[PDB]
């Protein structure tokens, strides 16, 4: 007998029979002349009508270039209007976009291209070298958004196409539309098949309903400073933004000053961040010199964030609801979303990752028995609903091990749900540090380290130890100014925690490695230790 957790919100109608473009643009007529994409680099504004129009032009363009239903294009781009136009244009065709980290090595880009069977790679001149030979040898066309050197087509060859030249197409709910990849935090990146049905479901779960979990409307301005090739931005910023008619402000590269200025300048109202952004915000002393009163909702997604740091940043946006969302590529991606974001906001506790999304079921399973758990007990987070992935790309066996025959997705994440239906993430199961019979969550310690005014960044990993099995160790970046000592660090931790959570060694460093998508690269630090 499974003990099953659900949202405090009612189930709603989800039109997951509609293709993604059709769902996203369903209500476009009520906001057609509102800004859709704001290019922060050049101040250029595309209206809702511009964006549908360019997307339809690109679809027609892709079709003339040989893109057929179920064919794949690769997007190898930084955030830009053209990323959007390509993604949606492929969708118009019943085709598929795979999205690649543009700072990947040539071996990486090629592997992804081979695996996804991309017929076209849409990128910039600066990356052409990565895929030049491979493309020629495999009749894969290369289209550049900026200038098109030897053998490449320019993106304009897509936008020259006529919007009324999109062919008749029969799109199935279960057709793939997106091939995002996991961030590779725990190993090589995995290709994930996301469907029209999955993504419409997941966008609806967030922004539709009488009382939506994530309340966004056509007068909001959503900042987009996270990579759209990761599923958190593409879904919760781009697709959710389109669905409700919000302006999407496109930044390329976060730095705290640029960030604050653009927020002020463009009157951003929705801030979809990650813990490294929140960390920056909490440690900067100048946040107070800026007019951030417009910001009404601040989300942190993508990675563990502790309550003390979350609270620090809370105090710096007294005008906003601040809270967390929890996503996993394999999950569509959103599994839970802060209810302080709802149109009729619920109460929340600091440090929760949210409450499981409506129109879904969640269970917490102990991984040593396999039995589901009651409230306030730590186990493996599981989820079932229409939003989850069709499966891993070219890997039905891993899919089968990951989503069981009951249609339960097993995240590999440990968590508990408390009496208020808030979810808390402990850490990734395999990241739990094994000190005798005890299990230590690296993220709990990291949260406490980040609390120290003289610490600017940190990561906790296990070390090989003779009699304990593994001991917790910490990598610490000192603040500018301070010369905090190893023993100062250890004693600071020691005063606050139960004995088996103590830090055995601290190593001072200049930086902690992180994915572009905002997750600490713990494995890279293990390798430094080994
Ligand atoms: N709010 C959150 N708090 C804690 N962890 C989170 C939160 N949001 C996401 N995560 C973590 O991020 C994961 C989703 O990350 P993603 O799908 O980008 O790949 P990854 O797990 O980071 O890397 P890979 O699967 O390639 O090892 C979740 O499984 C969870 O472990
Ligand atoms: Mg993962």
């Amino acid at each position: 007998v499974d003990i099953i957790f659900r949202s405090k919100l009612p189930d709603i109608y989800i039109p997951n029979h509609l293709p993604l473009h059709s769902y996203c643009f369903e209500n476009i007529s009520e906001f057609s002349s509102r800004p859709c994409l704001i290019n922060g680099a050049n101040k250029q504004i595309y209206t809702y009508a511009d964006v549908e129009l360019n997307s339809r032009k690109v679809a027609a363009g892709l079709h003339k270039q040989g893109i057929q239903p179920k064919d794949t294009i690769m997007i190898l781009l930084p955030n830009s209007p053209e990323f959007v136009f390509a993604f949606i244009g492929a969708s118009y065709l019943g085709a598929i976009s795979t999205m690649a980290n543009p700072l990947f090595t040539p071996a990486e880009v090629v592997k992804q291209a081979k695996a996804s069977s991309a017929k076209i790679i849409v990128t910039q001149a600066c990356h052409v070298n990565k895929v030049k030979d491979y493309a020629f040898e495999n009749d894969v066309k290369i289209i550049c958004i900026d200038s098109a050197p030897e053998g490449c087509l320019h993106f304009s060859v897509l936008t020259q196409a006529n919007e009324h030249d999109i062919p008749e197409v029969e799109i199935q709910p279960d057709d793939v539309v997106a091939l995002p990849y996991s961030s590779g935090t725990t190993g090589l990146p995995k290709g994930v098949m996301l469907t029209h049905k999955g993504l419409v479901t997941s966008v609806a779960q967030q922004v539709d309903g009488e009382n939506p979990n994530l309340y966004i409307h056509s007068e909001d301005v959503m900042l987009c400073v996270l990579p759209l090739f990761h599923i958190y931005s593409l879904n919760s910023v781009l697709l959710c933004g389109l669905r409700v008619g919000a302006a999407i402000l496109i930044m390329q590269k976060f730095d705290i000053v640029s960030f604050l200025e653009l927020i002020q300048r463009y009157k951003v109202t929705i801030g979809p961040f990650v813990p490294p952004i929140v960390l920056a915000i909490a440690k900067s002393p100048m946040v107070d010199d800026y007019d951030l009163s417009s910001v009404r909702t601040v989300m942190s997604g993508a990675a563990p964030l502790g309550k003390e740091l979350e609270d620090t940043v809370r105090a710096k946006f007294p005008n906003a609801k601040l809270g967390q969302g929890y996503g996993m590529t394999e999950a569509g991606p959103v599994l839970a979303m802060c209810l302080a974001f709802a149109k009729e906001p619920f109460e929340i506790k600091s440090g929760a990752c949210g409450t499981v999304v409506r129109n879904a079921e969640m269970k917490i399973v102990d991984p040593k028995t396999g039995n589901s758990l009651p409230r306030n007990q730590s186990g493996e987070i599981c989820i079932r609903g229409d939003q989850i992935m069709k499966g891993y790309l070219n890997d039905p066996e891993a899919t089968a091990r990951t989503i069981d025959k009951e249609g339960w997705l097993y995240t590999g994440d440990i968590g508990y749900i408390d009496d208020d239906d808030e979810l808390f993430i402990v850490d990734r199961l395999k990241e739990l540090i094994k000190y005798k019979g005890f299990q230590v969550a690296p993220a709990e310690l990291e949260a406490l380290l980040l609390n120290h005014p003289n610490i600017s960044d940190a990561a906790v990993v296990p070390m090989k130890d003779e009699q304990a099995g593994e001991v917790p160790v910490a990598f610490v970046v000192r603040s500018n100014g301070s010369t905090i000592t190893e023993d100062e660090v250890k004693d600071f931790i020691s005063k606050q925690v139960i004995f088996y959570k103590r830090i055995k060694r601290v190593f001072f460093v200049d930086a902690i490695p992180k994915s572009p998508s905002g997750k600490i690269l713990r494995k890279d630090l293990r390798a430094k230790l080994a």
